[PDB]
């Protein structure tokens, strides 16, 4: 590590120390005692601590503030990231271990909303990196055509409800990204934490989307991680769209070589998104108890749930439409998760029918 990274990351460190209102768990953990004991390490990629923290410091309104350049990363600086981690994903020992991935029995899954008065879509998405390949701030443009192209041919190769089109976010019309994002579909361009962790190099090259005709079974490629996949449609059956979304990993699975951890379960680019890298949300009205978004995530946080705004994280509920989904994606199996927001929402709901 050159003086120039060790000044840069002094010079963070006091940032950090002086932001008396920031509420990062990058500020919680990294301690003056953390700091100090893997400042001067550098990974075989030559990603070092300033890698891994930059987007934080950048950005103070950060909740995590850390992006792992490579896989080796998240072992190098592990004393920063192993009490974030364990923080954020609600209990994660040292010696802990991910368990091994479990789907579980979807039959024991029920109806959220039968008579549809509060739930508007379910989408439930995963992430996967691929073997031999970095993280997004390691990778070159050649890279990401090459990912790209195995990527898109892989999924040529999808069938039946699954089958489907590749749509290069190179050569999207301005009118037609837009609604694609508009409609929750495409992920979002110009994200300031995901640029400061030099994550979007190259832009668009590499990036893209695959989709049915249906728009119900979706595959990000390049963004955030090499993969993320996507199940969702409107209305709350859930027990549908995750036996989609399972049904799709698990062909995926067998055709293309993803990157997975003893300990860490499947490794993606941020440590929020580890072991099932399971996201299970729903867009929902609740209008009681949202008279104050600030109470409505007080009350999802005690049901291990994040709330987010309509159009995804860091952007405000419009229409009155929230963003629940279980928070912890480290430490339990899919079938766990995914319980966890089902259980949650059918809990907040019967709040929401006993709330004044
Ligand atoms: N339950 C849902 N129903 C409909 N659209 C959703 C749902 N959950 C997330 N989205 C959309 O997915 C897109 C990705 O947003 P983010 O909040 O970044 O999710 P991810 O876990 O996909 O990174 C956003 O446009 C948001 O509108
Ligand atoms: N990984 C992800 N998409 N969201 C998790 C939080 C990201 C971090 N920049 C933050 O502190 O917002
Ligand atoms: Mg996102």
């Amino acid at each position: 590590v050159d003086q120039a990274t060790l000044d840069k990351l002094e010079a963070g460190f006091k940032k950090l120390q002086e932001a008396s209102d920031c509420k990062s768990l990058l500020k919680k953990h990294l301690t003056k005692d953390v700091f100090d004991s893997i400042k001067n390490k550098k990974t075989g990629m030559g990603a070092t601590l300033l890698d891994v923290i930059q987007s934080g410091v950048e950005n103070l309104d950060s909740g995590v503030g850390i992006y792992a350049p490579d896989a080796e990363s998240y072992r190098t600086f592990g004393p920063l990231f192993d009490p974030i981690i364990d923080d954020y994903h609600g209990g994660f020992k040292l010696t802990d271990k991910h368990p091994p991935k479990q789907w579980g029995d979807i039959n024991t899954l029920v109806g959220l909303d039968p008579a549809g008065q509060f739930i508007i879509s379910t989408r439930v998405r995963c992430g996967r990196s691929l073997q031999g390949y970095p993280f997004n701030p390691c990778l070159t443009a050649e890279q990401y055509k090459e990912m790209e192209e195995k990527v898109s041919s892989t999924l040529s190769s999808m069938e039946d409800e699954l089958k489907g089109t590749y749509y290069p976010l190179t050569g999207m019309s301005k009118a037609t990204q837009q609604q694609l994002i508009d409609d929750h579909f495409l992920f979002k361009e110009g994200d300031r934490f995901l640029q400061t962790a030099n994550a979007c190099r190259y832009w668009p090259t590499g990036r893209g989307i695959f989709h049915n005709d249906a728009k119900t079974f979706l595959v990000w490629v390049n963004e955030e991680d090499h993969l993320r996949i996507i199940s969702m449609q409107k209305g709350g059956d859930l027990k549908t769209v995750y036996k989609r979304l399972v049904t799709a990993v698990d062909n995926i699975e067998s055709k293309l070589p993803f990157s997975h951890d003893d300990r860490f379960g499947f490794l993606t680019f941020c440590p929020t998104n580890l072991g099932t890298t399971m996201r299970a949300s729903v867009h929902i009205q609740l209008p009681k108890l949202a008279k104050d978004r600030k109470v409505l995530e007080d009350i999802a946080s005690k049901f291990n749930l994040q709330v987010r705004g309509t159009r995804g994280e860091h952007t405000e509920s419009e229409g009155g439409v929230y963003d629940i989904s279980n928070k912890r994606r480290l430490g339990l199996t899919e079938y766990q998760a995914v319980r966890e927001m089902q259980d949650g929402i059918l809990e907040m709901i019967k709040m929401e029918k006993a709330a004044a």
